């Protein structure tokens, strides 16, 4: 199926197109071309500075009845400096707007940890340490309770939560909602069979992010592993007839998990969606999971010491 079906009784495109550091003035056209080509699903988030734009797209593409609003699924995120329960409505609300939309299909708390309020998404102190907020992940998503119940959003979530903190959500006192999503980095280099297997026993759907590796990271160094240019991949790839790039993207498809891939470029928006058509082999499969690394693109320094750092425990 082209759709898994959450525990808040909607459907879920396995696919979606990933808008992280797609330039403001190219996501436009790439989000119409993507829906064009088949796309139904948009990851989306405030911190990455170009929704207004992401919503263009959508909104022309509602115009001109290419697509009807029920067929979308369109997910945006709660950026960590708005924690507090006072300014998470608005945070929403601020997305919407910009997106276009009256609801979101997903809304995920971004990170677990909550920064100081303020302009700033990385408020920092003189020797360059995140600057907390005394906020907790149980009161945050109270918070994105209250957004179901006022109409704004279908669905919550989280995103980076290890397992002790999904656990946290799942046995939080008078828990009204559970989270239907847990969206984590995940790849070859980044298999998470732990975690992963956590949240599905518990009825939680994992979306799988830069399932590239994120080439375009801006903190990329030449010594990285690439998982686009590993020799064992593209072989897999080549015995199948399709890219490396395709590999990658049905592999996290085929472990029953969401995934988002990243493109402003046509052509590989197209390459990307082309995924349906073919299968890995379970011996393919446990081949790509044996590459894990435990490499994580997505680990910034400056926040390791925020008591809510998902990434010191083991998963
Ligand atoms: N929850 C969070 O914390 C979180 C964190 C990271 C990412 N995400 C989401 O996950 C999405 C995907 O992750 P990502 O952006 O980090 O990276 P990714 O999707 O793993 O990789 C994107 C990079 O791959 C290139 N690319 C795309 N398709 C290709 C193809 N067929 N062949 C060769 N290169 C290709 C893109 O280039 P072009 O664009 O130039 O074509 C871009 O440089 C994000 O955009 C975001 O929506 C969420
Ligand atoms: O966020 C995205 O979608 C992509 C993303 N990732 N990162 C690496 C990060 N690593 C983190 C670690 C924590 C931590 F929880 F671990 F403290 C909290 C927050 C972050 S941001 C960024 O620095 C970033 C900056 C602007 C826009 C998007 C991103």
């Amino acid at each position: 199926a082209s759709r898994i079906l959450l525990n808040n009784g909607a459907k879920m495109p396995i696919l979606g197109l990933g808008t992280w550091k797609s330039p403001p003035g190219q996501v436009t056209e790439a989000v119409k071309v993507a829906i064009d080509v088949g796309y139904r699903h948009i990851d989306c988030a405030h911190v990455y500075q170009n929704e207004n734009e992401v919503g263009v797209a959508i909104q022309e593409k509602l115009r001109e009845q290419v697509v009807k609003r029920e067929e979308l699924f369109i997910v945006s995120k709660l950026w960590c400096t708005y924690h507090e329960k006072g300014l998470v409505k608005g945070a929403c609300q601020k997305t919407l707007s910009d997106l276009k939309l009256d609801y979101l299909d997903l809304y995920l708390i971004h990170w677990p940890t909550g920064f100081k309020p303020g302009k700033e998404f990385f408020p920092l102190d003189e020797s360059g340490n995140v600057v907390p907020s005394d906020t907790n992940i149980l009161d945050t998503w109270a918070a994105m309770e209250e957004l179901v119940d006022e109409g704004l959003v279908k669905a919550i979530g989280i995103s980076n939560f290890n397992h002790l903190q999904v656990e946290m959500i799942l046995n939080k006192p008078g828990l009204k909602y559970k989270p239907a999503v847990n969206q984590i980095e995940c790849h070859p280099y980044l298999t998470q069979e732990k975690l992963i297997q956590y949240c599905q026993s518990k009825g939680i759907v994992v979306t799988a992010y830069s399932p590239l590796g994120s080439p375009d990271r801006p903190w990329a160094k030449p010594e990285d592993p690439s998982l686009l240019e590993d020799p064992r991949i593209k072989a897999i790839a080549a015995k199948h007839n399709k890219t490396t790039a395709q590999v990658l993207i049905r592999f996290p498809m085929q472990r029953n998990l969401v995934v988002i891939p990243k493109s402003v470029t046509p052509e590989r928006i197209a390459e990307n969606f082309k995924v349906f058509d073919f299968e890995l082999s379970s011996q393919d499969m446990t081949t790509l999971l044996s590459y894990n690394r435990n490499w994580r693109v997505c680990a910034l320094l400056s926040c390791t010491s925020h008591k809510d750092y998902p990434f010191h425990e083991e998963f």
